[PDB]
């Protein structure tokens, strides 16, 4: 495609597992993911069932705004920061700079997809990508500011869609 | 060489920085109390300009070090941010950062008492001290910090120290 | 995937970039090159518009996995006095815009009477257009003077003499 | 009221001593010190010996605003900086000096300055006492004679003397 990059649910798990599979070779294995809420939540669980990582943490930014910070001591742990994508770098730059903050062993970040533009390069990423991504968790945000890009059951959908908007 | 505060002393740090808040027209929606020396001031300072909504840091102090945040979202909101002294400042200065990240209307600063060489001045304060600081939610802290500290009721927690001591994981 | 400008079209950037000085009526009294890819670009300018002041600034900006901070970083301003000069920072590539926003920043404390940027590539996501460039770019480019990093950094860089330039990094790691 | 403050250097000696103290307490011993050219020097030479601080560098700065004309430092990567200046009076000289620092990406950066006014825009980190008047140093004092011969400065009959064979020789 041309100005959309609209991947598979196959090619997330193949993202997750390219992520995986460098951790394990950079010999870093988190003690804490801290997913970014919450494009991170979906990559950060994959990641977490891949490796048998049994401890997720999470901080709320909108985009940057920290809403809140869940989660406890950090000091003397590995953690791994998820996000989805890395835009313009201000999202892990405001999360790696908190979480520097709590003192950690060390903090590294991961993301699925780069843009070329990003003023921070995330540690691990699956793909540099220079097109809009539309994610499968967020395929009706961007379908509800622009009807027409091309994803699967838009139908229904719109169907849902109308129904709530008459409420 | 220790300066060693009364409840009423405390109290009326308390009035003060009320008082001055008042004159100011800063009244915060939020207080975020610093864990633990924060604790007993915020809460003396809600109580007495019925102020509702508390929420807290855990920060400890070659480097302050944060453990946990606890408050929602503090967008839109005039927050104070309230401890027993600044002494470098690089609490009140940590603080600050990170409740500022939470894009909050505005950030003001409260401490008890401030020492004059501090790397961050607080916007309310009742009296700056060059002295050691002895506060009465601390006094058993700075016994077993130091030597010899003159506080009262040291006999009867030295019989309760040692007796913890002796029975102690 | 990459850009792999000859020689032949490095002159052919810097002549560009001078043509439009000239056109644009800024002749500057002082260029200030970005150290280090802004040196070639600097040089080869400063002799084809007989530019006698050349001063420096050592910045850099970490983009990498592992070495990576949100914005340039200057390690040394090498320049005396630009009080009341035209000021050219320049160069080789815009790619975020950063590096010469920054140095366009500090030149600028300088109060010479007026700072301008080149650099003889741009990336289409630049922050800021430079007021001078020879081409919009969307490739990485493997400028002449980087090649050989490039080469140490990335898989299957096809850039001419790497068979020299493997032969010798073999030698180098034999003493290193 | 008096028209000027002009600490002697004994003066000078205890706002150096005050600002060590206040340094040594804070806990910011500096890596280096950077010293604003030509008023800084004095102060952050003094400063350099009480604290045993090895490396000092130096800002050409002159104050509409503030014009650098010179920074001469290597790199300030992850240092603790103190910008050492004699006075603080609009602040814009202390503000341009810590915007250009901050660009080197020290650690930290932190300010000095002697002597405050109250209508400064910064405020810096540390200071020995605010003074709302001219001050005049003794590293400036025959600069103010050359403005008005009436200051009350001392050895002022030999500047004098010597003004006027200088005045001459042009
Ligand atoms: O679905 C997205 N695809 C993108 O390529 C993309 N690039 C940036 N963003 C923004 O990331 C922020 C995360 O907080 C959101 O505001 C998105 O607009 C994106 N969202
Ligand atoms: O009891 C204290 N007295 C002080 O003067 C003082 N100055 C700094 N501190 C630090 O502040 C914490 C409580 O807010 C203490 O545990 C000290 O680390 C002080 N604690
Ligand atoms: O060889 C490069 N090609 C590029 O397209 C490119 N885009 C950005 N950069 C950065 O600019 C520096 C040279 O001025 C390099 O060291 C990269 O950090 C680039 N370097
Ligand atoms: O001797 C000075 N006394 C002042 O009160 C004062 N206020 C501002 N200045 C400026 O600071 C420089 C020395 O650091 C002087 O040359 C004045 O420009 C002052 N110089």
């Amino acid at each position: 495609m041309v100005e959309y990059h609209i991947p598979s649910w196959d090619e997330i798990e193949d993202a997750v597992f390219s992520i995986g599979e460098a951790l394990v070779k950079s010999n870093y294995i988190p003690d804490v993911l801290i997913a970014v809420l919450t494009g991170g939540i979906i990559p950060a669980k994959l990641l977490s069932d891949l490796l048998d990582l049994k401890v997720i943490r999470y901080i709320d930014i909108k985009f940057p705004v920290i809403r809140s910070v869940y989660t406890d001591s950090l000091e003397g742990k590995k953690v791994l920061v998820v996000d989805d994508v890395a835009d313009t770098g201000e999202t892990l730059e405001a999360v790696s700079n908190v979480i520097t903050m709590f003192n950690p062993a060390k903090v590294m970040t991961a993301a699925l997809y780069l843009k070329p533009w990003s003023k921070r390069i995330p540690d691990f990423y699956y793909k540099q990508i220079d097109k809009w991504i539309i994610f499968p968790w967020d395929k009706w945000d961007v379908v509800r500011e622009n009807s027409n890009v091309p994803v699967d059951k838009k139908e229904r959908f719109l169907n849902l869609y109308n129904q709530l908007l008459k409420i």
